[PDB]
């Protein structure tokens, strides 16, 4: 019936130890809750509780191995958790990170529950720590559990779906999720990122378009590499119209996740790109579309605190049916996103019907 918002204070319990202006901290998430509430949107949500992750839950991504391992940080020294994160890509550690983890990924699956129960018609975790490049053992680029991989096997183990689409508008490509399912049909990931040939974190061939998938999975992996900086809407809009759309209709999912990054969003201090926060507001409007508008919107990086809180902003003004706003920027995209784009199908033409064009 309405748009649910899962936040809680323990998502602000943890933040390096050894960098007091690290750019994942606190305040990416309070900043996001104030503007939600001075926008009159939260107001407008239904407040969902939080939960904990069980073992299990956790388990239907990551091994045995690697939950006791993260459980065990939380009785480390500022330099034991020093010597555990230097042996991951881009990490820092703190005592109470396994705690906010844990809740950070039940914070979505309380709302896959209720979206896919139709007790909400969708909803936005707004949650830390971050999940897309967390692997199954191992942390990776400030995440330790892969938020979204797990929301969407629980959705298939709990609620009988059978197909999830997982969107991924942040920046950075979320390897993690493409290699839990690069074998799998029944999810399909699709992300946009900034790539320049892989000079861009996290500096991977397997971030470009070649990588379609494996196996049966083959067709259901979709790379959409920026090569140049200064994207702007237009090209997200075409991106979403010719490419992910399509796709989306044809795969009929059930259940949309969106890894929800604002790090392309104009004024982010890394990402490079001239999103304007309005884009997510069409974004959004798009995947509502899909799977009955069954969409759980969960918060991945960004770090241009008023950028990021626009963006969210942006994208629950959509969840809750308020009318699109008028774009800014032009509706045209630019060459280099073109290329991208044609790249891209070229490369899932063969398996996407609605591409053959
Ligand atoms: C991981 C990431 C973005 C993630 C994101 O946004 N995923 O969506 C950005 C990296 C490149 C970064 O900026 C960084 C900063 C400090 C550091 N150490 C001094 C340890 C290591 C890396
Ligand atoms: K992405
Ligand atoms: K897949
Ligand atoms: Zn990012």
């Amino acid at each position: 019936t309405g748009t649910g918002l899962v936040y809680v204070d323990a998502f602000t319990r943890f933040h390096c130890l050894w960098d007091a202006s690290h750019p994942e901290c606190p305040a990416r998430v309070s900043t996001v809750m104030e503007m939600l509430e001075t926008e009159g949107l939260l107001g407008r949500c239904v407040q969902v509780e939080a939960r904990a992750v069980t073992e299990d839950e956790l388990l239907l991504v990551h091994t045995k191995e690697y939950v006791e391992l993260m459980k065990s940080t939380q009785n480390m020294t500022e330099e034991e958790l020093k010597t555990l994160a230097e042996k991951y890509d881009s990490v820092y550690l703190h005592p109470g990170f396994f705690s906010s983890a844990c809740l950070s990924v039940g914070s979505v699956l309380q709302l896959v529950d209720k979206v896919m129960t139709s007790q909400l018609r969708n909803g936005f975790s707004i949650n830390r720590p971050p999940g897309h490049h967390a692997q199954a053992d191992k942390m990776n680029g400030f995440c330790m559990f892969n938020n979204l991989a797990i929301a969407a096997r629980y959705a298939q183990k709990r609620h009988r779906v059978q197909r999830v689409l997982i969107v991924d508008w942040d920046v950075h490509h979320g390897q993690g999720i493409q290699y839990i399912f690069e074998e799998d049909p029944s999810v399909l990931y699709f992300s946009v990122h900034r790539y320049e040939d892989g000079s861009f974190w996290p500096h991977l061939k397997e971030s470009d378009s070649s990588s379609v998938g494996s196996g049966a999975g083959q067709g259901y992996n979709i790379n959409l590499p920026w090569n140049k900086v200064g994207m702007e809407s237009g090209d997200y809009i075409t991106a979403f119209q010719q490419l992910l759309l399509p796709v989306a209709y044809e795969f009929q999912p059930q259940l949309v996740l969106v890894a929800a990054g604002f790090d392309a969003v104009i004024g982010d201090p890394k990402g490079g790109m001239q999103v304007s926060p309005e884009c997510f507001s069409i974004l959004t409007h798009m995947l509502k579309g899909v799977a009955q508008g069954r969409l759980v919107l969960a918060l991945e990086g960004g770090y241009n605190l008023q950028s990021t809180a626009e963006g969210v902003c942006a994208s629950m003004r959509s969840l809750l049916g308020d009318p699109c706003p008028h774009l800014p920027s032009s509706g045209a995209p630019c060459e280099s996103a073109l290329k991208s784009i044609s790249k891209t199908i070229s490369d899932l033409y063969p398996f996407w019907k609605s591409l053959q064009t």
